[PDB]
């Protein structure tokens, strides 16, 4: 194995070939939460911060608590393009916008074909989290050139935003 | 050129795969349920079933949540008969649903594990219902033979109840 995950007192394989700094993204075919079509060319002269979490049903585990330090983080950062991807129906993705809000934020479900999964390094196969995809988070930018990569250890983990910050900063005071 | 059609909105999808038929044994599946617990034909022993499959637990009036429930009212009245809701919904979802609507004693199963959607005749492979269970209920007494099955023509439809209700009680007599 390449990496591994702790759930609670289970510790999974994740398994695929996790996007690396300096990696184009690989290209995807996903369905967002209103049934439409969704590919990297969906997304198109933005740079993004792309996130794979457990489930937006899931609370502390890589779920909605991490979502929300996500988009606190984003707060200094509006021109980033957050896309969160699960394994989760378009339905359910739907209902999550429905009733949490998620301003701008792309929800995509990797029904249409889960081959996602380990094409971006975060296919789990073991009980109990067999079909998810891990957590993750990926800054690309507009030419889909990956920044920063990390996959969580943990699922009650948070992403080193600290970490990412420092990035940003770094490009800013370039540019 | 399909064996099948489901009529969702103004959208007129193929329907994939062979749908099991008047006695034939359920074909073998391997799902996952709300609480990420395997599920296998076998972890419901003993038991008549009734197998849903619905679009989602989080539609509504589209082979979903309305669906559901008059499905479970039906089955009020025969009361050996174990619910089983399939979907392509995650064992997340499901277990959030139960608590949020109110549905305590259905199995809910989760495909994410679309090897079940062909070897039961309800795959759909065209946008916009790419990859969901097309909407569909199964009779099947506790040898896992099949009495009665149906898939929806149209997502807002109700199952033919009238038509099971009778093959049960022409059973019970
Ligand atoms: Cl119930």
């Amino acid at each position: 194995e390449d990496f591994w995950v702790q759930y609670g007192d289970e510790m999974l394989p994740v398994i695929g070939d996790f996007p690396r700094k300096g990696d184009y993204l690989p290209s995807f075919m996903l369905v967002d939460d209103q049934k439409h079509d969704a590919a990297l060319e969906s997304f198109s002269h933005t740079p993004k911060l792309i996130v794979t979490l457990l489930s937006v049903d899931e609370d502390e585990h890589a779920g909605l608590l991490l979502l929300r330090e996500t988009r606190r983080f984003l707060d200094s950062w509006p021109h980033l393009k957050l896309i969160v991807i699960t394994v989760d129906s378009p339905s359910s993705l739907a209902r999550a916008r429905h009733e949490h809000g998620l301003p701008n934020i792309a929800l995509l479900s990797t029904l249409r074909g889960r081959d996602f999964h380990k094409r971006y390094g975060v296919l789990i196969t073991e009980y109990p989290l067999s079909g998810y995809t891990s957590p993750a988070i990926i800054l690309a930018d507009a030419a889909n050139v990956v920044h920063y990569s990390e996959r969580l250890a943990n699922t009650r983990d948070f992403f080193d935003f600290d970490a990412i910050e420092k990035l940003l900063q770094e490009g800013e005071q370039q540019a």
